[PDB]
DNA sequence: GAATTGTGAGCGGATAACAATTT
DNA sequence: AAATTGTTATCCGCTCACAATTC
């Protein structure tokens, strides 16, 4: 898989796989650090949403 | 517009979603009778095969 | 035993729901 | 009960295998 996935972001930032989604949805059940951690990992990983599965799961963005 | 699915096709064709994909895939273990009735349903509802899904379920298909 | 066909697990990711724990 | 974080299954559309069916 050439494009990065939310799963890579979760693992990299060192959080649960729900945390990453949680941060993406800007949920209230998320601490500041955790939110910044996942958002940062998006840079290192060069996270580029999996348009294939993402559309299937909803949309090619959010 | 509204996205259609192999299920809408299956429902309108009165077949199983698998049957639809068997027709879409155009492989063996498929009778010509079902092929034409499923292909017909895709025209009705305007079914567009998700190449990203086909890639999700099919490893290195395209 | 194979063509037909249905049911389901799976891929791959995102979300909903839920559970342990602590407050 | 709710917050945090984690855990699990489901769901999306699609594909393949297997089981059951029928001949």
């Amino acid at each position: 898989m050439k494009p990065v996935t939310l799963y890579d972001v979760a693992e990299y930032a060192g959080v649960s796989y729900q945390t990453v989604s949680r941060v993406v949805n800007q949920a209230s059940h998320v601490s500041a650090k955790t939110r910044e951690k996942v958002e940062a990992a998006m840079a290192e990983l060069n996270y580029i949403p999996n348009r294939c599965a993402q559309q299937l799961a909803g949309k090619q963005s959010l």
